């Protein structure tokens, strides 16, 4: 009943008090998820159906006999609507005697875990059993834009910015946009080259660009999967990701635990399915680092 | 065996049955009793 | 995951058991409200 730091005579009464919810380290959700387009769908593919083309109008005469007119070709774009499954192995002993909910941390841990593995293939992600990201879609250079390819402008120099005007191949990156889709169009960024971004002053010292870190009144996403200034890296890309690119997704997160294969262990397994490419090529446009 | 928390938890042993069989016997008398000293004798052989 | 495991820790305290036969359930008790108690007993007996 004696002073509470000796454990004899009084400290194996203390029982300290544990934490109410297991926590974590935060790990990055800025996952391209909350600025596309995230469509429902109970099936193995989703098609969207664009318009690459328009139509034509006439300006009819008063006695002209108006003939036909153009009328838009039509381009199904196959979301290959994937899976994603992690499997994590947990112990029957832990589950009985472990009193946090350790069933619904692991629904929240996976589902974390997955938020976070499906924005990497939302980037930069091949054909594969996932997500073809925008950055695997055969980039052909502004000017000479078609359909079937994503745009980008040039910086100059290679491995960084121009050296006399730097900073521009990010104005006409915006500029070159379109001007429907700098309504709501975003960067797209990590966070080295963000902070390389930042970093760009005038010739007097003073940072000549001035929470969501927005450049140029247009919002930034910093993503942690797209690559670095490189010599050929396409570290910035910019444009309407809301009709640029489609995600297709079931909103649930299927768990079946296993006490049969593992057999002292319980063994959850949990897969929810995403799939997702680029549906509008107009839409985003990206900023090469070559000549 | 009390589970080591963690192990690869094989399969412990079944208990082996065994079948006894109880082989029932037959268990038989033959008394050769004579004809003559079966109905000359006073007392009922037949019956004791 | 042996962190988050925080054993139970017997609601009730105990302690070693005494014996509590203590000569007060055979002598006589007497509640006193002074500092002292006397009794006024009888070494001897009468004449007759």
């Amino acid at each position: 009943a004696l002073n509470s730091a000796v454990a004899a005579e009084g400290g194996y009464l203390v029982d300290p008090q544990t934490s109410e919810t297991i926590r974590g380290v935060l790990r990055s959700t800025a996952s391209l998820r909350q600025i596309a387009s995230v469509v429902n769908v109970e099936a193995t593919s989703f098609d969207v159906l664009v318009d690459k083309t328009d139509m034509g109008s006439g300006w009819a005469s008063e006695t002209a006999a108006l003939s036909e007119t153009a009328t838009p070709q039509i381009d199904r774009i196959t979301i290959p609507l994937h899976e994603l499954a992690a499997m994590p192995k947990a112990s029957q002993r832990l589950l009985d005697d472990s009193a946090f909910d350790i069933e619904t941390w692991l629904a929240n841990r996976i589902a974390d875990k997955f938020a976070r593995a499906e924005a990497a293939a939302f980037i930069s992600g091949d054909g594969v059993d996932k997500p073809t990201g925008f950055l695997t879609k055969t980039k052909v250079a502004n000017g000479a834009w078609a359909w079937g390819s994503l745009g980008y402008v040039a910086t100059g120099a290679a491995g960084d910015f121009a050296a006399v005007n730097a900073s521009d191949a990010v104005v006409d990156l915006v500029y070159a946009l379109g001007a429907e889709y700098r309504a709501n169009a975003s960067f797209v960024m990590n966070s080295k080259t963000a902070g390389a971004v930042r970093k760009m002053k005038d010739a007097d010292g003073r940072f000549l660009w001035a929470e969501p870190a927005r450049l140029m009144g247009y919002p930034v996403l910093i993503a942690e999967d797209m690559p670095d200034i490189a010599a050929n890296a396409y570290a910035i890309a910019f444009g309407d990701f809301g009709n640029g690119y489609t995600i297709a997704e079931r909103p649930d997160l299927r768990v079946l635990r296993d006490p049969f294969s593992a057999k002292p262990h319980v063994l959850f397994y949990a897969s929810k399915r995403v799939g997702g490419d680029v549906s509008d090529f107009a839409a985003i446009k990206l900023l090469k680092f070559a000549a």
